[PDB]
């Protein structure tokens, strides 16, 4: 399975709405800094989904008219991404929140900003890994 061109761009056709799944797996680079995986909403990033490395941490935040919001940086164990090793992200969305899975266990809850859900149809991955799979 060759690897997805980055950074990797398409369109969610009928945009978000309850049960819908978003799925990507792939690689952390041997020494990645950061990487990220966006849901957009025309010129709006409703849910930025941003690994860091060099800080150590999962950041997650929304960028409306230009403007980022206050990020989310809680979890409720380790940094499960690590340098040079696969994983599988799992978005679900419902009607209150996004609910984020790492490796098939539940990461964290992102309550909606941005909450016409089926105008959010496009999806970004960008930043320091080597994506082989995206399920939308
Ligand atoms: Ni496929």
């Amino acid at each position: 399975h060759p690897a997805y061109p980055m950074p990797f761009i398409t369109t969610i056709l009928g945009g978000l709405y309850p049960s819908k799944s978003i799925l990507l797996s792939g690689t952390v680079l041997p020494s990645a800094q950061r990487f990220h995986i966006n849901l957009c909403s025309g010129n709006h990033i409703a849910f930025h989904l941003n690994p860091r490395f060099d800080e150590n941490a999962v950041v997650r935040n929304t960028q409306i008219d230009n403007s980022w919001g206050s990020e989310e940086r809680s979890l409720p164990r380790k940094m499960p991404f690590v340098r040079g090793q696969s994983f599988s992200v799992w978005i679900l969305c419902e009607a209150h929140c996004l609910k984020v899975a790492v490796d098939g266990q539940h990461l964290f809850e992102y309550y909606h900003r941005l909450r016409n859900l089926p105008t959010i149809n496009r999806l970004e991955v960008g930043g320091d890994i080597q994506l082989t799979h995206v399920q939308t």
